């Protein structure tokens, strides 16, 4: 991939499926977890849960076709399920709608508003250094795999924006 040149180096993580999750590792309280979250109707929501500590994807949810108030709660369940990992939210769309809800339902967050090509590409640069170095380990799960394979900047991209809010907080 012409993004992805560290394809080759993606540490590819065995896993169960339980629904809309794919889960690796169930929560270690003695861990220290953060989660990318991308939003989408037919679009889709991803949220990546990242242990800091190890440096790879726990778990990783993904759904389409729920209302918007399910997708908070999912979210909601998933940071509470992994030590209310503090979110790393796309907040961008229209007017502080997102933040809202997210403030609303006190989900632990911090916004990072993906509103330009500048933060799209700072933070899918870092996500590609990464895995360059191979630091990025995720489910091994054909849609995650295509996702990347297949990503250009100009044929979904949610699997790829959510690991790499995720990612945005890992050294
Ligand atoms: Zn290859
Ligand atoms: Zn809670
Ligand atoms: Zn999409
Ligand atoms: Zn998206």
């Amino acid at each position: 991939n012409s993004v992805f040149s560290g394809l080759d180096m993606l540490i590819l993580l065995p896993y169960e499926r339980r629904g809309t999750r794919l889960v690796v590792e169930d929560y270690r309280p003695d861990h220290i977890y953060c989660i990318g979250a991308d939003f989408g109707n037919q679009d889709y929501s991803v949220f990546s849960v990242l242990d800091l500590d190890t440096g790879a994807i726990a778990c990783l949810e993904r759904m389409n076709g729920a209302t918007w108030s399910d997708q908070v709660a999912r979210l909601k369940a998933l940071s509470e399920d992994y030590g209310h990992a503090y979110v790393v939210a796309d907040t961008w769309g229209v007017g502080d709608a997102i933040a809202e809800e997210l403030d609303a339902q006190g989900i632990n967050y911090t916004p990072l508003p993906v509103k330009s090509s500048s933060v799209k590409e700072q933070l899918i640069s870092n996500l590609a250094l990464l895995m360059e170095k191979g630091q990025v380990a995720v489910p091994n799960d054909k849609t995650i795999l295509d996702e990347l394979r297949n990503f250009r900047y100009y044929g979904h991209d949610d699997i790829v924006m959510s690991l790499a809010l995720a990612y945005s907080q890992y050294e």
